């Protein structure tokens, strides 16, 4: 039912559904089987940054994921979002765990979209969260996601002692719908940035974090824990 | 009831409910009887601009309204919004007509809010220079509609732009806004909109307001005319 | 001897130096002979818009030029600016006329650059001109460029009665140097937008407007009227 | 001489030229003798933030200085900058030391100005490099060490020295007011680390707005903060 475009930070290689044999970033267009991936050296316990950009001139979705003093990882894919997404969307973050686990902690998240009409003048939306509060009324929290423990967004369940739980799935969507494309626009673009902390006691953490864009009424597909990243109902 | 804070552009003197004898701008804190007003030379048929600022340092809410090549009107009122509004609000525009009438056309509308923690900033900004027929980031209430020439019409207008009496409508931004937090070192907002008030009448009525409300605010029952879509009565 | 990267709005086809036989937009990298071009239906007497973008992830310099209710012209070219420009640059607008002529009037100009450090996070510069004044001290005006007349920037000479003059050249550069790239940045980007009015009595108008980026001490090359667009010392 | 309007973070009380008897923040309008001050609990060794705003509606110049999990200090003064500053200005930061000393380290600095007839300028430094070509450095100020702006002299290990004055001005002139603007405004933010082995730190950091061609006045170390030719 939902229509999803996402950039995945995939910490667990599910080779049975197309993952390369290593932690990786990917661009997902209506499937969890990424259209493109790059290798990613997830650093356990350290704060990373994801920057995701798209513009309607190049029609190229790109992401860079990095840690301080490390080489970054980057992935790109040409896709016309006009032919994939509805013109109005919501944007969000998603994460899951499975039989393996990890914290999926968001420390900050920002987003900007702009749409300039062919007839006219620009419409714009920007938000910035550098801290999250206990009752963050501009976020739609879905599943296991919580805010206001450390000023952070915990996308998946963490116990009292700080231990991440398995088989957890959670999402945060920005409250306002976003006009992501319009035929009568000369230029359209967005960017999203978040910082994250993925920690695990395991030697294999799972399953990852994504930034996504979806139909406004999107909900966690039932059973989308583990390798499905709270994003898809199946591995097709 | 709702909790409202507004800047009104009040085109019709209702001197029986404490309006001054002339079109004016005002600052409304939980009442249509403005805490402070200034005289406003409304120009029928011209596009004007309204600008509103508040910051938690001065705890002063100010507004300026102007037209090109004319002197502006300004009003300011000291108020601590921490003690008036809930922590989370929605922001909007409202307009009304009564026996007399006018177009309440919004050509653009922008808003920025920032909150700096006491242990970095959170911000929200939006900018509308065009409105579309299905503008899913706006809550439209009452008679407000979008899309005619890319404008937001707050109150009823016919197919050729002629305004109608007894109309009230509002447009709210979809996302709630964190307007204050006692743990913030500084909080500020700013709103700007451009508007076109035109009337065939000798006296146009009733005005446009920028407002901040409880998240779940709706037009109060009966609040056409002098009540500007904001308040349940004239107290 | 200057180092120039530019987007040209070329109104005059100089086919003897590689222009296509039509008004066009182009990407110039250290040469007036554009590395890539697209056809451009320049509309005499109408206010156009130019929008230029670059980011360090895609390393793609792109431009879209349009008029209300017309289809737009777009051009893109892969180039790694780190290997072209100095680390610090100035940005500007340039125009010329030759034996044929046109007004090269700029009505607005805005620019934003950002540089996020590998170690830290982000430095930014933004400027916006929606009107120009008689003594616009944050602009360096070169040659025939003037400000103030109608709140506009006139890049090339216009006479007392509004007639554009032949054999003119002038530029406007933003006063502050811009840090455009940095080896230790995780991501870098800029955008520029300007609106322009190109008007001519001439059967064929000439010669064009560019947005350019240069060494900070850049000056108009002597003799760079006409096809050289105030940018280059020769047609190489 | 120069025309200055500044917000001082004054860490040393010069009671002989009219400082109150404690660390304070002040609004200085063409004199080092603040038009208004507020007490300020400087916390030696901690990173602090200063925020400065002005808008042409209220025509009030205000500032807040604070540290995390401590009360803030605020000061305000009604002034028509139209009548004080030239139309075009530079904006900067200044600091000084004297007989007593302190680090005058700047970790970030941002600035935004707008004029509606909107024209706008914004810059943000969250890191300073060894060769920061969009800054004019004056006197002792340096950039690059740990990615910070050191306004006054410090040794290789970070020990501050006496008798130091330095400033950093943003390269581009700013159109701070225009008589035919409906609304004009600005905002400045910086974060700073004032640390000192002394039991008495001195002398302070200021954000200032000046004539375009403004330079450190001769002699203006110590209590004069790099801004003023004398204490009048
Ligand atoms: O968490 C690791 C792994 O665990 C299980 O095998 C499933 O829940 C997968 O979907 C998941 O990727
Ligand atoms: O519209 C003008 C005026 O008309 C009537 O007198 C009433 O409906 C008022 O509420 C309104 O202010
Ligand atoms: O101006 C049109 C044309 O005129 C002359 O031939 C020269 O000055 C050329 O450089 C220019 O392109
Ligand atoms: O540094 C503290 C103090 O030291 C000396 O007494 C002088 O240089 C003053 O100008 C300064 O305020
Ligand atoms: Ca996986
Ligand atoms: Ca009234
Ligand atoms: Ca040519
Ligand atoms: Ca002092
Ligand atoms: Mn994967
Ligand atoms: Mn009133
Ligand atoms: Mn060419
Ligand atoms: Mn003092």
């Amino acid at each position: 039912a939902d229509t999803i475009v996402a950039v995945e930070l995939d910490t667990y290689p599910n080779t049975d559904i197309g993952d390369p044999s290593y932690p990786h970033i990917g661009i997902d267009i209506k499937s969890v089987r990424s259209k493109k991936t790059a290798k990613w050296n997830m650093q356990n316990g350290k704060v990373g940054t994801a920057h995701i950009i798209y513009n309607s001139v190049d029609k190229r979705l790109s992401a860079v994921v990095s840690y301080p003093n490390a080489d970054s990882a980057t992935v790109s894919y040409d896709v016309d979002l006009d032919n994939v997404l509805p013109e109005w969307v919501r944007v969000g973050l998603s994460a899951s765990t499975g039989l393996y686990k990890e914290t999926n902690t968001i420390l900050s998240w920002s987003f900007t979209s702009k749409l300039k009409s062919n007839s006219t003048e620009t419409n714009a939306l920007h938000f910035m969260f550098n801290q999250f509060s206990k009752d963050q009324k501009d976020l739609i929290l879905q599943g296991d996601a919580t805010t206001g423990t450390d000023g952070n967004l915990e996308l998946t369940r963490v116990s009292s002692n700080g231990s991440p739980q398995g088989s957890s799935v959670g999402r945060a969507l920005f409250y306002a719908p976003v006009h992501i494309w319009e035929s009568s626009a000369v230029v359209a673009s967005f960017e999203a940035t978040f910082t994250f902390l993925i920690k695990s006691p395991d030697s294999h953490p799972a399953d990852g974090i994504a930034f996504f864009i979806s139909n406004i009424d999107s909900s966690i597909p039932s059973g989308s824990t583990g390798r499905l990243l709270g994003l898809f109902p199946d591995a097709n």
